[PDB]
């Protein structure tokens, strides 16, 4: 679990979504796993505006925070596991790093703010779903 606080905005994973935030929905992208809803405080969370490939992540399944190297966002077909099929996933960011189901949502943050939230997982490698594109997460 997880959730970026930018503005007057709350990123999730799509999957993992509440009825609240279908409720006070923004954007959502099935391609990308990624949800957005209206919040009625401000949150503290600043988006980084770059093309950082190093960084650092946080993984609840190990309660630490790891250094990572990371592609570029991509169209990445991610295998199936014991608890998620097969699908092609867009936006999507790989490392080499642990990672399981629970650890969605956990922040990949480079020295200008957050990247993205863990989306994928298994076989040793960590997916990152990217936010660094999505430029009107810092207006209204
Ligand atoms: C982050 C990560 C790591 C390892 C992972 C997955 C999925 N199967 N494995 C081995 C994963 N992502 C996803 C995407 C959808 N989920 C479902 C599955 C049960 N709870 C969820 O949130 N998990
Ligand atoms: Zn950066």
């Amino acid at each position: 679990s997880g959730a970026i606080y930018v503005g007057n905005y709350r990123v999730v994973n799509r999957h993992l979504a509440t009825h609240n935030d279908w409720a006070n929905l923004v954007w959502e992208d099935s391609s990308r796993d990624l949800l957005v809803s209206s919040t009625t405080a401000q949150g503290c969370d600043t988006i980084a505006r770059c093309d950082c490939q190093t960084g650092v992540y946080y993984c609840s399944s190990r309660r630490k925070h790891y250094p990572v190297s990371f592609s570029k966002p991509s169209l990445i077909f991610v295998e199936a596991s014991e608890y998620y099929p097969a699908r092609y996933q867009s936006h999507l960011m790989l490392a080499v790093g642990h990672s399981e189901p629970g650890d969605c949502g956990g922040i990949l943050r480079c020295q200008h703010g957050v990247v993205g939230i863990v989306s994928t997982g298994g076989n040793g490698l960590v997916g990152f779903a990217d936010v660094r594109d999505l430029l009107w997460l810092d207006e209204e």
